[PDB]
């Protein structure tokens, strides 16, 4: 049986984006905490957020024979994550989040659309810092 | 304009949970750079990787007027954070991976059908924990 293409692959794919949000979550319910002054809360909420961490880093190692998750591009070298940082970045700026901006324009959600042009610019940044990293690497 | 039921409430998802695989994505593959000694690439990735945590959690700023992405509960308290992540942890373990274990099993990935379990197993730790904690919660 071979992984790619597979049910499998799927669920690992599914499961890396629950992990990854998990993460992100839990981190910012550690900061809601730190303000309120529940500490051992917070404390516990980053615990957990590190075990996310591990199972995210778990899916993707197994990801790495199929391709990464967000690009499809073969990942595992500093050569080819560069690459494949690169593809995406350059899809979220030319394309996500000024299409999400526009929406939100269109729907009457003015501070968010200048929130997503405002990650448009971001995510341009650094695809064009990962540009300069990559014509740099010497390996 | 209400933010829910829109075309940017689904944005804001869809972007929460991208910038949230971005950051695991570059702490990923900084990690491959520092076993191979490109440490330029790996501290490159590294901070990238917060500007992806800045993203996400703006995201999650937004989506606090709906709910939970993970989950459709309400989130911000202690108290609302601690029963969302009960909630989303309590799917995780009696319904996603073990269902993810058994595709995988039938699919002939014996490997990767363990590590599902072990992560059920390890995502029903978590949800204790944190029902543990809930119900000593003093707010
Ligand atoms: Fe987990
Ligand atoms: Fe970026
Ligand atoms: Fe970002
Ligand atoms: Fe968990």
């Amino acid at each position: 049986a071979q992984l790619k293409g597979s049910k499998t692959e799927e669920n690992l794919k599914y499961a890396f984006a629950g992990e990854s949000q998990a993460n992100r979550r839990y981190l910012y319910f550690a900061s809601k905490a730190d303000v309120e002054g529940q500490n051992d809360i917070a404390a516990l909420f980053r615990s957990t957020a590190e075990g996310e961490t591990g199972h995210a880093h778990g899916h993707l190692e197994y990801l790495e024979a199929v391709g990464d998750p967000a690009t499809g591009l073969p990942f595992g070298t500093s050569r080819q994550n560069l690459q494949s940082a690169i593809a995406g970045e350059t899809h979220e700026y030319t394309d996500m989040y000024p299409g999400m901006a526009k929406t939100a324009r269109d729907e009457g959600f003015e501070e968010i659309a200048n929130w997503f042009e405002t990650l448009a610019k971001a995510e341009r940044s650094h695809a064009n810092r990962y540009t300069k990293a990559l014509d740099g690497l010497v390996d």
